[PDB]
C-alpha cells in the first residue's frame, strides 16, 4: 500500500467502511464486524470477532476506525494474495492433481523455464521439505516454506503472478 490518494480508491474505502458500520458513527465493534462474517459465509463467536479489532486498533477503544480499519484492510489483502499465489504454484508443479508433489513435478517445471537450480538444490530443497519422511511436496508445507530458500521463493512468487495473472 504505497500511499497514493485518488477519489475512487478512498472512497473504495468509504463504501466498505459503511458495510461493516451499518449504525452511523464510524467505529466497528464486535457486533459491527460479527453481522458481516456471517454475512459473508464464516462463523464466529463474540469472542474470536474481538482479536481481528485487537489486531489493529494500537490506539484503543475496543472499536476499529478508519485508518486502523485501512491498516487492517491492508493486510488481509496481502494474506489472500500471499495464499492464492502459493496455491497457484503448487498446481503447476503437482500436475497429476493429488496434492502431493513427486520431484518430478517440481524438478522440470522450473528446467522447463530455465531456474538454473541444480538437483543439488532440487533434492536438497526436498529434504528441508521432508518431516515424517516421505519424500515429495505437499500443500500447506509448499506453503510452509515460503514464510538459500530466500531466493528460491522469488523465483516462484514472480512465475506464479504470471500464471495467475495469465489465467484469471
Amino acid at each position: 500500500m504505497a500511499d497514493q490518494l485518488t477519489e475512487e480508491q478512498i472512497a473504495e474505502f468509504k463504501e466498505a467502511f459503511s458495510l461493516f458500520d451499518k449504525d452511523g458513527d464510524g467505529t466497528i465493534t464486535t457486533k459491527e464486524l460479527g453481522t458481516v462474517m456471517r454475512s459473508l459465509g464464516q462463523n464466529p463467536t463474540e469472542a474470536e470477532l474481538q482479536d481481528m479489532i485487537n489486531e489493529v486498533d494500537a490506539d484503543g477503544n475496543g472499536t476499529i476506525d478508519f485508518p486502523e480499519f485501512l491498516t487492517m484492510m491492508a493486510r488481509k489483502m496481502k494474506d489472500t494474495d500471499s495464499e492464492e499465489e502459493i496455491r497457484e504454484a503448487f498446481r503447476v508443479f503437482d500436475k497429476d492433481g493429488n496434492g502431493y508433489i513427486s520431484a518430478a513435478e517440481l524438478r522440470h517445471v522450473m528446467t522447463n523455464l530455465g531456474e538454473k537450480l541444480t538437483d543439488e538444490e532440487v533434492d536438497e530443497m526436498i529434504r528441508e521439505a521432508d518431516i515424517d519422511g516421505d519424500g515429495q511436496v505437499n500443500y500447506e508445507e509448499f506453503v510452509q516454506m515460503m514464510t538459500a530458500a530466500t531466493k528460491i521463493q522469488a523465483s516462484f512468487r514472480g512465475h506464479i503472478t504470471r500464471k495467475k495473472l495469465k489465467g484469471e
